[PDB]
């Protein structure tokens, strides 16, 4: 018989055997692995999806962006199983290299150096740089998100939400408000967030639903601008602002007294309240902060970024479930 990993069958022999678990999510289960072939230990994560359109769109686009993509900071595929037929196929097996820890779990037991911040944070905006060069906005940045390996090597996970460009609490204020228009400048207030949890070990802008965050946000950074207003295409976010007390900027350094005051300025840059005014992200890896680690000539880009929306909104399941049987035969033997 298959192993199995609290209560769920891992059929992904003869090749990968001695599972252990890892994790779980809506997503399925994640657990490591030995790979009797290429003699390592990896990573397999078993979703089985295809009950729902919701769920097969995520599924597309995960094995998708990260077959097309290939950059040192964003996890790889490096095989898939499943059945030898679409009716057969229920559970979908997604190999991938084994890693450490995430940033989530390193921040519930451990206080970074800012040593570890400023690479952590360097390596996070090197692979984000390629993503967006992708014409990808990621649209899910936060610590689970961000693997880990021994020697603080990181690489960026989990695609199913991303989208070509045309918890909450990582979300930007523009999102938040409805302000409609958003763009790459999304993903650097989540960097943004994940930089202050960084240093403090804690979330920087929690909240019960998006009043409540908005509160504060605006409590931190401080009323917008008119300027800011002004800038806003959604009348209805304008006259939501508008309504609003005014509140006083809170400097960064009372919140981070401990902080690098390079990391600050560059915080301040990321958690911009306009996203028009948000530092892009080959602005943020030239900031004097990231000056240790920063070389162009080593920050790749995409070779071919994606043109076009996927346009997977309105297939049915059945048909992202093709989709996917097809894109995953590159893994299958040929004749
Ligand atoms: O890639 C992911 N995790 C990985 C990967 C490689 C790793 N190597 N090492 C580790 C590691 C982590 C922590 N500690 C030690 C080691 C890894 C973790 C996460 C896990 C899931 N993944 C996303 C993903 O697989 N997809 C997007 C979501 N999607 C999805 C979402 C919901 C449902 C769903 N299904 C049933 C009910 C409800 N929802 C189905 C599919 C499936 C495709 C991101």
């Amino acid at each position: 018989g298959p192993e199995m990993v609290r209560g769920q069958v891992f059929d992904v022999g003869p090749r990968y055997t001695n599972l252990s678990y890892i994790g779980e999510g809506a997503y399925g289960m994640v657990c490591s692995a030995y790979d009797n072939v290429n003699k390592v230990r990896v990573a397999i994560k078993k979703i089985s999806p295809f009950e729902h359109q919701t769920y097969c769109q995520r599924t597309l686009r995960e094995i998708k962006i990260l077959l097309r993509f290939r950059h040192e900071n964003i996890i790889g595929i490096n095989d898939i199983i499943r059945a030898p037929t679409i009716e057969q196929m229920k559970d979908v097996y997604i190999v991938q290299d084994l890693m450490e820890t995430d940033l989530y779990k390193l921040l519930k037991t451990q206080h970074l150096s800012n040593d570890h911040i400023c690479y952590f944070l360097y390596q996070i905006l090197r692979g984000l740089k390629y993503i967006h060069s992708a014409n990808v906005l990621h649209r899910d940045l936060k610590p689970s998100n961000l693997l880990l390996n021994t020697t603080c090597d990181l690489k960026i996970c989990d695609f199913g939400l991303a989208r070509v460009a045309d918890t909450r609490w990582y979300r930007a204020p523009e999102i938040m408000l409805n302000s409609k228009g958003y763009t790459k400048s999304i993903d650097i207030w989540s960097v943004g967030c994940i930089l202050a949890e960084m240093l403090s070990n804690r979330p920087i802008f929690p909240g019960k639903h998006y009043l409540d965050q908005l509160n504060h946000i605006l409590g931190i950074l401080g009323s917008p601008s008119q300027e800011d207003l002004n800038c806003i295409i959604n009348l209805k976010a304008r006259n939501y602002l508008l309504s609003l007390p005014h509140k006083n900027k809170v400097p960064w350094n009372r919140l981070f007294p401990n902080a690098d005051s390079k990391a600050l300025d560059l915080l301040d840059k990321m958690l911009t309240f306009n996203p028009h005014k948000r530092i892009e992200v080959e602005q943020a890896l030239a900031h004097p902060y990231l000056e240790q680690y920063y070389d162009p000539s080593d920050e790749p880009i995409a070779e071919a970024p994606f043109k076009f929306d996927m346009e997977l909104d309105d297939l049915p399941k059945e048909k992202l479930k093709e989709l996917i049987f097809e894109e995953t035969a590159r893994f299958q033997p040929g004749y």
